[PDB]
């Protein structure tokens, strides 16, 4: 297999989602800072290069309605990675791309907070993609924690899935954001909740003919800065483990996360329009969107019926290891620290990545 960048419209061949519906019956979520204006440009760029017919997007404005939602420069590289992967993910059709943008002139962190809180109030997107995240014990010390997490168990139980990037940090996420620090270790909010679909990143390989050949752990090392660039997995230190992770014998009673991963190294990265200019770019912000964009897929198989997935992932792919490629090769850490990949699941990848038509396959005999 390889290591190469990918149009992210060829995501649903590395993940054997062809055959299955696109997400032209789903409406997807992503929340964003500060405006899109770039973004919904490159999009544009992004549909009629492919070809593709046009996405049907909105823009919404979650808080004041005097508050900055001008486009922040480099996170329009985030909103093109999210939307591009996405409808590349989803077959090249959603139908609708609603962008949920926070105000950017809010205090601390309750620009980001009404934003997730406008999703699930509004309760029209059935997926929603958050490629962002920082450490866990931050936004516990500041009450963000709580306050988001009220507004993610609505979520689930209205059947909305969330779908959070793990970061970008390995095991050093509060290390001030993926510094090595030995062996302690620490994971990313709002990943860490038990109410999101925690998404990890993998290595791609790809045949030379465009097909999956495997998947290692994202851990592509250390910046020019010293930073680490790796998944991010372990445990949260506050949330309490949800009974159906208990299939993972000899963890703590905490939240174990990721519980699955896509393609996130940048050497193997989605290729993608920015400022009009094609960039190769990887992060479990890319891998959250695949994720959402074959979900949705999943999702406009099953009349948007499925609920929120985790507890049916944890039984379904424990007792089906053929719904998933198995990471088993790498590490979330440096100089010989941090996590392992093994067989089965394990804290760089969680489950791994998902075979879509056997997914879509298992949901037809037994549900979701
Ligand atoms: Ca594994």
């Amino acid at each position: 297999g390889t290591a190469k960048g990918h149009n992210p419209t060829e995501f649903p061949t590395i993940y054997d989602a062809s055959s299955a519906p696109t997400a032209a019956n789903t409406t997807v979520g992503i929340i964003t800072i500060g405006g899109v204006s770039q973004t919904l440009q490159d999009l544009q760029q992004f549909t009629s290069a492919n070809g593709l017919a046009s996405v049907n997007t909105q823009t919404i404005q979650t808080g004041s309605s005097n508050g900055d939602y001008s486009d922040d420069q480099q996170g329009q590289g985030e909103w093109d990675l999210d939307s591009q992967s996405i409808v590349g993910s989803a077959g090249g059709a959603v139908q609708q791309l609603l962008f949920y943008m926070a105000d950017q002139s809010a205090s601390g962190n309750t620009g980001l907070t009404q934003a997730f809180n406008q999703a699930v109030s509004d309760n029209v997107a059935k997926v929603i993609n958050v490629s962002l995240g920082w450490c866990e014990a931050d936004a516990n010390a500041d009450g963000t924690l709580q306050a988001e997490d009220r507004i993610f168990a609505t979520a689930a139980a209205q059947g909305q899935t969330f779908s959070v990037s793990s970061g970008d940090e390995g095991v050093y996420e509060c290390n001030n954001r993926g510094y090595p620090d030995g062996s302690t270790y620490s994971v990313s909010w709002p990943a860490s909740s038990p109410n999101v679909i925690a998404v990890g990143g993998t290595t791609l390989y790809t045949t030379s003919a465009g097909a999956y050949s495997n998947e290692t752990v994202w851990n592509e090392g250390l910046d020019s800065n010293g930073k680490l660039w790796a998944t991010g997995g372990g445990y949260s230190v506050y949330e309490s483990k949800p009974s159906w992770q208990s299939v993972v014998s000899g963890t703590p009673g905490r939240r174990l996360l990721p519980d699955i991963s896509f393609d996130a190294a940048q050497g193997t990265g989605a290729l993608i329009y920015n400022y009009g200019q094609l960039q190769q770019i990887g992060g479990t912000s890319l891998a959250s969107p695949i994720f959402v964009g074959l979900w949705a897929r999943l999702q406009s198989a099953n009349s948007n019926s499925l609920g929120f997935p985790a507890a049916s992932f944890y039984s379904a792919i424990s007792s089906t290891p053929s719904l998933v490629h198995d990471v088993k090769s790498g590490n979330n850490g440096y100089g010989g620290y941090g996590y392992n990949a093994g067989t089965g699941w394990d804290y760089p990848t969680g489950w791994g990545s998902l075979d879509i038509a056997k997914l879509s396959a298992y949901i037809r005999s037994n549900g979701f």
